[PDB]
């Protein structure tokens, strides 16, 4: 039989979701079965819900849609932080919440995972400010409601919430039938501005990643040869290997040449950007609104004139159909110091120098808030690479599960995680999943309270699965980097000890 | 100078809170210092916020008030699930949330830990359905607001929320001078209770969780002692009376109750229910038979005298008044109510038989949902003992941090934790705190896939701090139980392997 559960899963498939994360609970058991049954969908169960939500986030970053399952009350409220972070940084994550039978909910009984007030609507209400759409399904409204909220996900690429009562998931429903899903004036104004500019700057941001427009932007920048920079909030919204990519613009913390280039530009095109404290060097950015066109998901501005009505995705896509754009100016001077290692102990500055030099193409780099994010975000990535950081929401522990989710999202991109020992502790339990799912990320755990080196062994990993290293010197670092990248079939668990 | 922070902490001292849990964050650092400075208050920092909230809950259960500190956004939303569970089971927990300077909040800036919408009020709104009172402090309203919400905590003994902006915590304030009877229908009620009790040929007192909430356990025990009244508790409120009393019957849990108790309770001619809430898991899936027509029930918010609702009364002093009843003495019969180990492997039923026989006085027993809770809740505790279970909210992982919090709350009560391997994983990181704070609980981890045995060693414990055991047989169990109870200066990490 085809059921509501089936409908939801097929819909999720259409969004490109191939794995669902989460945690079994009594009110979501039956639907969990349905996920198993669907051959086009794989269940990847976490240790805890919060980890699940983080892992779905990372998955969304790469796969461009994600979903995870929790249980009413205890599950959903565990995940809320981190669904919040998916709202803040605009990732398309579906949260499915298995709830008691509608019979139980209507009778308002004091059942487990409630406040024994017979109210089944509190937790959805609590999810209001961190979801673009929500629904409590019924047998009648199910197909309509699923479609409504998944549509909102497509529109906004912000997380959405579906409360799925046991019996509603098992109820019959009819398959698919139909799939789910001022621009001209704007384009001309952009094109006119670009033809006129003697020194333009494109600045792209997180919302580009949200809609998986990275390749569009890259292709746009390539043909035009337009100067481009990103914020750290949206690092990799363009291929950093392009010759017209300047580096990261981050207020007065920007490298001086980039800073001067950006802030002396005669035209600014900002795409999918939000200026936050940590992404603008504590608001020390100088982006004159009078010579700037900015486009975002929800709104945009043409030279201080707000625009309301447009389609963000296709408006960006249209940048490719512009014409007679070619930048003939200079850029900024880069640097070509090779990392030559010694037996010197590894320092922070040397680490990132080495990472930049040794990183390869087709890699995703994930960096946790703290020394790791600060160092890693300034790196120029290799061609066809990606970056995951969470500098707006800034939830510690995030990058570990996120890294794993992302790695699962794209097996073809080798993930390199940079996380501090302090932070890793908060989400370390997902090491279990890493071992089970036989995924192969390169994990660097920077030191500075437990002995993490021998953690894989504790979780039941052998040397055929995880390789554990300790690095103290430059030579050791180089060696282990190359060794790790040379072996795509094992996960690497590398403890860095940094000097001074 | 004396500050708002100081005010809050002095107020917290008056509630009897001697330790504050939580996690440092940039928006709560300065206030954290204030906790350190206060000699009558000790900071006990957790690994994660969720753990903190669970640990505060456990602390409240024993100390009868608790507090923990988180950081705006990421911190508070991490803890929300534990706070929800504190609301559900009615524990007096203060959540303090350090937030950005009021200057920043008013200017509505896109700072870290926000949704970059310049709204600072979302997260408090999300806490609405799980707090009895909430406040965003200002320099002006601080003393009033602190007192308002801490008063509500006193009234309802449900959790409360204080958002504390950096600058507001540092703002000048005066030491509190004043410290923190509703109706005379209390007198009528007492007489009706007394009249009913004198007349009853077979009365039953049933006490519940709300008794623990107000620390009325000793009152109830003294009441039952003088009168010799038959008493039973639900598992939702186990230990709301001293189970060692001769008139304590056991646990009433619907048709899952021991037959004699079941028949006693359900054939009673008068029922006095104090602080009771009937949930699915605490009745036998609602197989309780408590005739409302021969029953007086008192709760925090409301009560019923033979199907006549009362609204306005003081729960605490109304219970306290039960002691001033007179010419109450039960003259009736009660119900009818020893472990020899072998080399036989340890089974579930044998475990709890052994625990019941070997448990000592002045102990707290903490049991996680699943097998542990089912077995442990049926035990008769020794004199002056306590029980922690969370059968309403039923959040897995809870009992580990909760156990630790409770243990910190009362150093004089030896905690015995019974948790499943599955659940321990969710909150295991707090093992760090256990080692640091040099507390000495007896932890039984039922094994039912990582190597937990070597966990203390990982977290830096030596044999002088934690003793690690593996138990398979009955003899081994008895031996390790006695050995653990015989050594009050070390924590015990005991892995139970159960049979079929």
């Amino acid at each position: 039989m085809y059921t509501v559960g089936d409908y939801l899963l097929d819909r999720l498939h259409e969004l490109g979701i191939e794995e669902i994360f989460g945690v079994p609970g009594d009110y979501n058991l039956q639907f969990l079965d349905q996920i198993i049954s669907h051959k086009d969908m794989k269940w990847v169960g976490n240790a805890n819900e919060l980890n699940a939500s983080y892992m779905a986030d990372g998955y969304a970053r790469t796969k461009k849609a994600a979903a995870f399952l929790t249980t009413f009350g205890v599950g959903e409220l565990s995940a809320v932080n981190g669904l919040a972070g998916s709202y803040a940084e605009n990732l398309p994550v579906v949260e499915i919440v298995g709830s008691p039978t509608s019979k139980v909910q209507n009778e308002g009984k004091f059942v487990h995972h409630t406040l024994a007030d017979g109210d089944f609507k509190h937790f959805m209400k609590m999810h209001e400010p961190v979801t673009a759409a929500r629904t409590l399904l019924t047998a009648e409204n199910a197909t309509v409601e699923i479609d409504r909220v998944l549509s909102a996900l497509l529109k906004e690429r912000k997380p959405v919430y579906i409360n799925l009562p046991v019996d509603v998931a098992a109820a019959k429903a009819e398959k698919p039938s139909l799939p789910l899903k001022s621009d001209q004036e704007i384009l001309n104004k952009i094109q006119e501005s670009l033809k006129n500019a003697k020194k333009p700057i494109v600045i792209t941001g997180h919302e580009i990643i949200s809609f998986g427009l990275e390749k569009t932007v890259t292709q746009f920048i390539s043909k035009t040869k337009l100067p481009i920079t990103t914020l750290n909030f949206g690092k990799s919204s363009v291929d950093e290997a392009l010759p017209s990519f300047l580096g990261i613009y981050n207020g007065t913390l920007s490298e001086p040449n980039l800073k001067e280039f950006v802030e002396s530009a005669d035209f600014i095109l900002m795409l999918g950007v939000k200026l936050t404290d940590t992404s603008t060097g504590a608001f020390t950015h100088h982006l004159n609104e009078n010579k700037m066109i900015s486009l975002n998901i929800d709104e945009g501005k043409i030279f201080n004139e707000r625009i309301q009505n447009f389609d963000f995705e296709s408006l960006i896509s249209s940048l490719l159909d512009l014409s007679e754009i070619e930048y003939k100016g200079k850029y900024i001077d880069k640097k070509q110091e090779d990392f030559v290692p010694s037996n010197a102990l590894l320092s922070q500055d040397r680490l990132w120098q080495a990472v930049e030099n040794l990183t390869q193409s087709n890699e995703t780099i994930v960096a946790e808030q703290g020394t790791s994010f600060f160092g890693a975000s300034s790196i120029f990535l290799k061609s066809k690479s990606h970056f995951i950081g969470q500098p707006l929401w800034g939830s510690i522990g995030y990058t570990f599960p996120a890294a794993l989710g992302s790695q699962i999202a794209d097996k073809e991109s080798r993930h390199l995680l940079f996380i501090g020992d302090g932070s890793l502790q908060l989400t370390v339990q997902e090491l279990g999943l890493a071992i089970r799912e036989k995924i192969n990320p390169i994990c660097f755990i920077i030191n500075n309270m437990w002995n993490y080196s021998k953690l894989p062994e504790s979780f039941g990993a052998t040397e055929d699965r995880v390789v554990s290293k300790i690095v103290r010197t430059e030579n050791e670092f180089v060696s282990v980097m190359k060794e790790a990248q040379a072996d795509p079939n094992r996960m690497y668990w590398i403890e860095l000890i940094l000097a001074k």
